[PDB]
């Protein structure tokens, strides 16, 4: 058996609520300027499911990414695995 959650391809299509990164940080909202001020919000990437601070890759980095709500740290990979593509 599998994982219960991951993502396909470089993560563009995920839509999980997994919000932990790489070293268990707790995801920034997106629609946050605080700890970390961005860009990445729906007004300039209005498909990419930006809501609530869930793991997202609206700007095609390799896999699904957030902002953290460590003020040192201002992103990271999530900590989230590839879908097995086979059996
Ligand atoms: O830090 C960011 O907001 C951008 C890059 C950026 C830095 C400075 C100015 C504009 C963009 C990253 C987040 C993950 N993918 C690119």
């Amino acid at each position: 058996t599998g994982v219960q959650d991951c993502y396909r391809g470089d993560g563009q299509s995920y839509r999980g609520t997994l919000s932990t990164t790489i070293t268990g940080r707790t995801c920034q909202s997106w629609s946050s300027m605080t700890p970390h001020w961005h860009r990445r919000i729906p007004l300039y990437y209005p498909n990419a499911g930006l809501t609530r601070n869930y793991c997202r890759n609206p700007d095609a980095e390799i896999r699904p990414w957030c902002y953290t709500m460590d003020p040192s740290v201002r992103w990271e990979y999530c900590n989230l695995t590839r879908c097995p593509v086979t059996e």
